[PDB]
């Protein structure tokens, strides 16, 4: 299994079922059909109410003999109200009984901001606070490595300041069309492992389809998909652009994430180990220079701990 090493040790695919976008059932089917195909890893969260689902479709894995709990890296994340002061035990403990599991392989800040229940107030707990949380869970063993997603360069320095665990990983988003290369040097610089999210980018094509039903001719939308360096590389490489937008991510150093959930595409998603971009390659493909967040998260807007402040 290709893996990056985290600080602590811990060997981290280098590739993951992203599930942010599956409802309960549809991730059985995708959670299966992708280890089936070769990933090891699946990334989830409690905020996304599937970890229940993915905990059976585990727990199917297992049972056929595809795979055992250890060759499996599973990764959760704790929802804002889970945030607040003495909270965090107890969200992960909940996310442990759904999954079914007795530890998570990574444990993650899913914001930088708290809230309360239903996010009608903003909960002023500083990220040392938090991070001191699932500093705790850590040295409990709930939890093989902890981290952040979501949090600005500044805010994980606060953390690692403390001199407590490091901060394990980052994950953001990042693809082509937002190289986050201020992020990734950071990361670097405190061995941060980096995972993107969104590495497909925007949508890139427009569908246009019969009320009958009857598929018609599509037609490429502006995005990392479409960029013309990205489908000269794509022919030249004999391999799709998605293809290349995921190997432009891991060669700059990153795990990732695709989101796909038909069959189909996390079959695809899967074959990009068959060749590698060089440096002269990751700087053609970023010559566009096109660079705009899509996620803004913005009802972090007004938090005192709202990462992205300074572009609202």
């Amino acid at each position: 299994t290709a893996s990056i090493k985290l600080s602590n040790g811990v060997e981290m695919p280098v590739i993951g079922l992203g599930t942010w976008q599956s409802s309960p059932a549809e991730v059985i089917t995708a959670v299966k059909t992708a280890v089936k195909a070769g990933y090891r890893l699946i990334d989830t969260a409690s905020v996304y109410q599937n970890e229940e689902a993915i905990g059976t479709a585990i727990k199917e894995l297992l049972e056929e003999g595809v795979v055992k709990r250890e060759e499996l890296f599973i990764t959760t994340k704790a929802w804002t109200h889970e945030l607040a002061p003495g909270k965090l035990e107890g969200g992960l403990r909940e996310s442990l009984k759904k999954l079914q599991l007795e530890y998570v392989d990574l444990y993650l800040a899913h914001m930088p901001a708290a809230f309360n229940d239903d996010m009608s107030e903003h909960i002023a707990s500083p990220v040392e606070d938090v991070w001191r949380q699932f500093d705790a869970v850590y040295k409990a063993g709930l939890a093989k490595a902890v981290g952040v997603s979501n949090w600005n360069n500044d805010q994980i320095s606060r953390a690692l300041a403390l001199g407590l665990t490091p901060v394990h990983n980052s994950q953001v988003e990042l693809h082509l069309y937002f190289p986050q290369h201020d992020h990734v040097d950071f990361c670097k610089k405190h061995n941060i492992s980096v995972t993107s999210y969104a590495t497909l980018g925007s949508p890139g094509r427009v569908n246009f389809t019969l009320p009958t039903g009857q598929k018609l001719d599509w037609a490429p939308a502006p995005s990392d998909l479409q960029d013309q360096n990205v489908l000269a590389l794509a022919e030249k490489t004999h391999k799709t652009p998605a293809q290349v937008l995921l190997r432009y991510a891991l060669d700059r150093g990153c795990a990732i994430l695709p989101k796909s959930i038909q069959e189909n595409r996390i079959k695809e998603n899967f074959e990009v180990f068959d060749f590698s971009l060089t440096e002269e390659d990751i700087a053609k493909l970023e010559e566009s220079k096109n660079s705009q967040r899509l996620f803004l998260q913005d009802f972090m807007t007004g938090h005192p701990e709202d990462a992205f402040a300074a572009e609202r």
